[PDB]
């Protein structure tokens, strides 16, 4: 980036901030143990320094979009969507990335709308659709997604369509909560593909340590969702590291939680310079916090600093 | 002071960049005549030195995005919304800001999806749903909007629910391309009634300059709108300039765009202080981009500047 500052994180709230993992807003802080689980989440993905990983990209309108055209398969309200690059380009199945930017990296029914322009004369149309991302045929990787709609005929073949993505759904048939699945990654490739170029797996190491999770509240479109959306870095620091390329003095960024209503911190954290975040905490807990409060950078510590408890 | 904290641009490619009047990404660089309408946008609103103004707020998701609780209109599929604020807290009319933070800025009908949880159970509903921006019932100042809805049934009242925008649509005419108009404000309390607060209308006053307009295509959902829209500001540059809050030492920036395929700056502009942007050129201009090219702040100049001709 065009500035000469030291290594820094944004002051901004938590509710000015968005969650890196899905187009919505930021709501809370929780943290939770993680041992019975897989954290890997490929978007919100960047190092300290500023190197996006996994399928981390800039904007988080991208976030769970899709582009492409689509295809009508008979008998049913289902298309194939063949993919475009974001910027409505040839997708090149060659890079090395895991899948295409901004592909949602969890197991879920995911619900919003596919939208279709015609070149020639400018008409559109939309419908409800959903993308099941833990189906066999849920291959972005290889340029190939589908989609359930509420048509069988109004799609044209060869037109620019786009995804946006709103919600999530669940079979209210069954136990509820049960999907989606936030800590399962989809085969990007298809079933019974290896992922490739992930971000890795992260957890906490040190004692009494959990990680600290930017947590939103996905909308629900039907059924009994589990609407839980935990990410572990905001959007807006993503973007902030990636600008600021601040190298890291340490493995770790020491943070305050500070509130301007009483000039006290609440509480420490160790930023990662992996990108990720804990706290020292045992069981489950929503944190309670100033909405006006914000994170600050305070010094370069090593992964053995021990943080007070919170 | 002088010597004040050194003012800069982000090094972001427009492709890289989002729309800060609808949560799209930007796509092109467009420069035209303006003289015969007036250009007052609320959203994507800020001064170089970081002062929010109009509707602006920081998360562009949020963008045409509406909260609260839903009334069933008897007979119908219409629905009003009784707004809340962002943060799902009540709504307060008398805020010194022209209507909730992220409203729409613009005459047209906005197409998404209403979505409700329901506290008791967790249980979900979604529908598709349309507002109408320049209806005599738009009044999101005074805290309430009207959706038409594809139900007469399913949406409870005194529930949490969210409207996600998708794209616009046009209908009520076979005139292509008539709505939406993106320079017209909706009178954000209703027929009739005077807007406050807002950001001040913008004009290029200097001979042979004209605004450049950041620029997308918004997705349609039926019939045959006027898909374009232009903002000031990428949302990122509002961020940023909120973010580092530099002071102007001047009342314009000099940007030079460069092209790193070359090394050469393909055209210059003025950044003025009050946040929009100006290029020496007479007529309707499509500007065509290196895909990696990016503004460059060379340096404060005095007012009446003259750019190169590009």
């Amino acid at each position: 980036g065009p500035g000469s500052k030291p290594f820094s994180v944004p002051v901004l709230t938590v509710e000015e901030m968005t969650n890196s993992r899905f187009p919505i807003p930021l709501e809370k802080l929780f943290t939770g143990p993680s041992s019975a689980f897989v954290v890997q989440p490929q978007n919100g993905r960047c190092t300290t320094d500023g190197v996006l990983l996994g399928t981390t990209q800039l904007s988080p309108v991208n976030i769970c979009t899709f582009r492409g055209d689509v295809t009508h398969i008979t008998g049913s309200r289902n298309y194939t969507m063949n993919l475009a690059s974001q910027n409505w380009n040839n997708y090149d199945p060659t890079e090395e990335i895991p899948a295409p930017l901004g592909a949602p990296d969890f197991v879920g029914k995911i619900q919003g709308m596919l939208t279709q322009t015609t070149r020639a004369d400018g008409s559109t149309r939309g419908h409800k659709a959903t993308v099941y991302t833990g189906s066999a045929d849920f291959a972005p990787k290889l340029g190939r997604v589908q989609f359930e709609t509420d048509t069988d005929h109004d799609f044209e073949a060869n037109q620019n369509t786009k995804f946006t993505p709103v919600g999530v759904i669940q079979d209210g048939s069954t136990t509820h909560r049960n999907e989606p699945q936030q800590w399962v990654l989809p085969s990007y490739s298809g079933r019974n593909t290896h992922n490739v170029h992930l971000a890795p797996a992260v957890a906490p190491t040190f004692p009494g340590e959990q990680l600290l999770f930017f947590r939103s509240t996905m909308p629900g479109c039907s059924g009994y969702p589990n609407m839980d959306l935990d990410c572990l870095l905001p959007q807006e620091w993503v973007q902030y590291f990636y600008q600021e390329a601040a190298p890291a003095q340490s493995d770790v960024a020491l943070l305050r939680f500070v509130n301007p209503d009483t000039g006290r911190v609440l509480f420490e954290c160790k930023l990662h310079k992996s990108g990720y975040v804990t706290v020292a905490h045992t069981g489950q807990h929503d944190l309670v916090i100033p909405p006006n409060g914000y994170f600050r950078f305070d010094s370069w510590v090593n992964q053995f600093y021990t943080l007070a408890p919170m």
